[PDB]
């Protein structure tokens, strides 16, 4: 038998990372330098003026003579009506690019609107297969948060409220031009959302991780990052301001998903990140804190499909020794204790979300998958294609 | 301490990797909007192999125009790049394409840079020239060592003034290069491993550079780890395709810049007594490093000694402290060089003891010409003079 095979793979990523405590000022030398005259400066709820990046930004921007429009107030589950607001500004303003100053929700609307401003129509489409994005304005990035990965790819989650559906879009056209990433920005986080970033990170490893797929080297890159990881969030719940963790914890966070834990496999399964945007669409809850639930109940659920791979999780994420169905499941329990001990929710319970709404979550996945994956010849799951009632499954499994 | 250092990375290479897909280089140079290429290759292994064949029936299908120019050498020559820059600027070529080992990719990086130079491109390799420009890249490779296919640098010997140095630019960076590992069945046993030394290598001389950041740890030692296992799957079974799928990988990560995030710069002192010894001797890039790498590592540890603990732990699964398993963990290096084949001393090269201080004079030329231009130094856990290279030669001898 040959269950070790590498994948042909195609690995092509332009992206620029400047990396480092003190970088933050070089945002407007990349833009400079980068050709570039006028922006659109796009942020959240201003901890970035509260922490100082905006006038680390701003100086630079007026160093290096880059003039700017400003939107801010981009949400944490981003929204379309902010995208739509952004575009018109973009448009009406001739803006050359987009910089995206925050964390993932706000680099990920930065994409749509960089997307957008060279779309004659709604942006939405892109997300529902109606338009397929391959141009965008260039796109730079400070980063304020790590988890996503979103400051080196191509990967966009907007939702749109109207319709209460969190989709996904991938281009090359939205990789960012050049990403910023000063780790010691990080120290002023809440706990729940450092932890609910390195949530993230762990699990766009193991989308991959377990997809089937069992490469040598990408076993053993992503085995590394995932115990990095974890040790670093145990250091930053007792020590916040802890740099190196941060900076660990940051490129961890990078390389999850800048391709690296692709290279060889079989393009990750995304079940559990599926089900999980129809939690934060329903419920407005964190990402991070979504694949907590989510994550052991679907590994409970799916392990006689991938059998060495679970026994190989828990030889190598934790150093268990053994074999089977035990092995397997002692592996899964200690994940799921871990993500407990870190303080995130393991239960639909634990997040507040009643048992007698599993029907209406199902449905919003369900049309997740009709409307966001079908149209891209996408389907939920991949060692196990999961139908409506496998979802059901899975969530009666996490609710309490 | 284990500080993550500063970084910026920036690696815009297309790799296009696995089994049958050479017939994509004509539609990668096409896409490019590129219709004549100099075609670069080395020795004929590429026309008994098939490569040579797959390639021209993509470029003929996709209405690429190429020129020719074969008989790059294992230690590739100054004097070929010539020939090569020449035809290149003659037939008006628009991109340089490499068809072979890194000595043949090096040689084309070498082509396209000279191609947009009026002057002698050896000028880049003394500091007299800043390459910032060259035709655009492209690279069929058909081993796996120097991760030459995803980087920037290259390497040539002057046989002139038998210099053998580097250069690194931007400009240098592949647009597209193919790895279909199946090709490599045919490599000899000593190729194989010698391409694994030179893999090792890359990732130790950032893997003791003073640096030491967890996630960079981690990520170079399993990158070892599978090196090793793969090397010995290989001289056992060379046709053994995951083997070769995993080096392959492996080898070009080593030298994309994965192993330099976090870090000082690397080492690189190894590496530039090697040079030395291929300069005067003709011998393979990766045998020298076998033979100078456990040598070094004996010479400088006391000055990094947390790490050489780490790597005997990591790497070999030892345990312990202090210097007993430092000197546990070296020896085991240099035994498994052993065991798979390649030389660990000068003797075992065929190189005389008494031959030292002719080679340590052309690593300090290498010093003053290469590396004082650049604002390099010969090493970094310690600076290397002409009597600590001596010393490591000496160590290395027999
Ligand atoms: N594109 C992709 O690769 C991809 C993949 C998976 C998930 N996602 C998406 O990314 C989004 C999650 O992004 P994220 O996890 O990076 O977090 P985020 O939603 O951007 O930010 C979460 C919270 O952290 C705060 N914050 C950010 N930086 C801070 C700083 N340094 N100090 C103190 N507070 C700070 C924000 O407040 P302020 O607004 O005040 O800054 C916000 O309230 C979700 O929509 C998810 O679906 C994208
Ligand atoms: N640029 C960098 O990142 C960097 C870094 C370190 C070292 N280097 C340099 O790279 C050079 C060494 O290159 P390399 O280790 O890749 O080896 P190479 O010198 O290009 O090739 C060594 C031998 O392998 C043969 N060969 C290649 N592919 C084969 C195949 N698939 N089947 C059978 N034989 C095959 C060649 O024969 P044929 O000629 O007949 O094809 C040649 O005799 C040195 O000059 C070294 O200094 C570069
Ligand atoms: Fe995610
Ligand atoms: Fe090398």
């Amino acid at each position: 038998h040959h269950h070790h095979h590498m994948e042909n793979f195609v690995f092509h990523n332009p992206t620029k990372i400047v990396f480092g405590r003190g970088t933050i000022p070089k945002i407007g030398e990349e833009i400079k330098n980068a050709g570039i005259r006028k922006v659109l400066f796009l942020y959240g709820g201003g901890s970035i003026k509260k922490n100082g990046v905006y006038d680390q930004v701003v100086d630079s921007l007026k160093k290096h003579g880059i003039e700017w429009v400003e939107v801010s107030g981009v949400k944490p589950n981003p929204v379309l009506s902010k995208v739509h607001e952004a575009v018109e500004v973009a448009k009406k303003e001739k803006v050359e690019a987009v910089l995206g100053v925050g964390g993932g929700s706000v680099v990920d609307s930065a994409k749509a609107v960089a997307a957008g401003a060279l779309y004659e129509g709604d942006i939405w489409d892109a997300f529902i297969g109606k338009y397929q994005i391959e141009k965008a304005l260039p796109i730079f990035d400070v980063l304020t948060i790590s988890a996503t990965g979103t400051e080196m790819n191509g990967n966009a989650v907007i939702t749109n409220e109207k319709t209460k559906e969190k989709y996904g879009v991938s281009s090359k056209a939205l990789y960012p031009k050049v990403s910023i990433i000063d780790p010691s920005v990080q120290f002023t986080l809440p706990k729940e959302q450092t932890v609910y970033g390195a949530v993230d990170a762990i699990s766009h490893i193991l989308e991959y991780y377990f997809d089937g797929s069992s490469p040598e080297i990408s076993n053993e890159i992503a085995e590394g990052t995932i115990r990095t990881i974890m040790k670093m969030t145990e250091r930053l719940i007792e020590k916040p301001d802890d740099y190196e963790a941060r900076a660990n914890l940051a490129w961890s966070a990078t390389i999850a998903l800048n391709g690296t834990m692709a290279v060889g496999r079989r393009g990750g399964e995304w079940a559990c990140h599926r089900i999980e945007h129809s939690l934060s669409a329903l419920y407005d809850i964190a990402h991070g804190a979504g694949l907590a639930i989510v994550f052991p109940a679907w590994m409970k659920y799916v392990y006689r499909k991938n059998p060495a791979q679970f026994e190989r999780f828990a030889k190598k994420i934790f150093g268990f020794e053994g074999e089977g169905e035990e092995l397997i499941l002692k592996g899964i329990e200690a994940f799921k204790n871990w993500l407990k001990k870190v303080g995130a929710p393991v239960s639909l319970k634990d997040a507040g979300i009643p048992e007698e709404d599993i029907d209406k979550i199902v449905d919003n996945v369900m049309l997740l998958v009709e409307k966001n994956l079908k149209p891209k010849g996408a389907s939920l799951g991949r060692i196990m294609v999961l139908e409506r009632e496998d979802v059901r499954e899975i969530l009666k499994l996490a609710a309490k």
